[PDB]
RNA sequence: GGUCGGGUCGAGCCUAGGCUCCGUGAGGGGGGAGAAGUCGUAACAAGGUAGCCGUAGGGGAACCUACGGCUCGAUCACCUCCU
């Protein structure tokens, strides 16, 4: 349901590297090592190959950023109809 | 007081050599935190091959093997020496 704003676009996880670091695809074909934040890290589980949220940092926005959302399969399924989401998208 | 000659002292300046300090620096090396991406299970009980010291060789990694040593080693049988 929540959509991204401003730096935030969609991203595919790819690999995990341990230490609350994830390795993140993004749609612009940029691949960024993100880091897990804490509000979050507590709550959900996520697995390799999961749409997410990226938001790049402050600095240095082109190789490091964080992952501040993740969809549900109802809610992928929600925004494939939409029109928001590809299978392109997905498989990369 | 000017000019020339002689003697002596002398800050500074140039060249060469030798030590030494500061700033960068391709490349290489271990150390400390973090939390988990990964492969195993070396230690603590006889930890499932008792553990450890010295020296030497070997192995993805904890580690393994040989010679001499210590008890900071468990269980059973026998023997020895004491109170
Ligand atoms: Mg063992
Ligand atoms: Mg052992
Ligand atoms: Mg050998």
């Amino acid at each position: 349901v929540p959509l991204p704003e401003g730096n935030q676009l969609f991203g595919v996880v790819e690999q995990a590297l341990g230490a609350g670091w994830m390795d993140v695809r993004c749609e612009d074909g940029k691949i960024r090592r993100c880091r897990i934040p804490g509000k979050l890290r507590r709550r959900v589980w996520i697995r390799v190959g999961d749409l997410v949220i990226v938001q790049p940092w402050p600095v240095q926005s082109d190789k490091r950023g964080d992952i501040v959302y993740r969809y549900t399969q109802t809610q992928v399924d929600w925004l494939l109809r939409k029109g928001k989401i590809t299978q392109e998208f997905l498989t990369g």
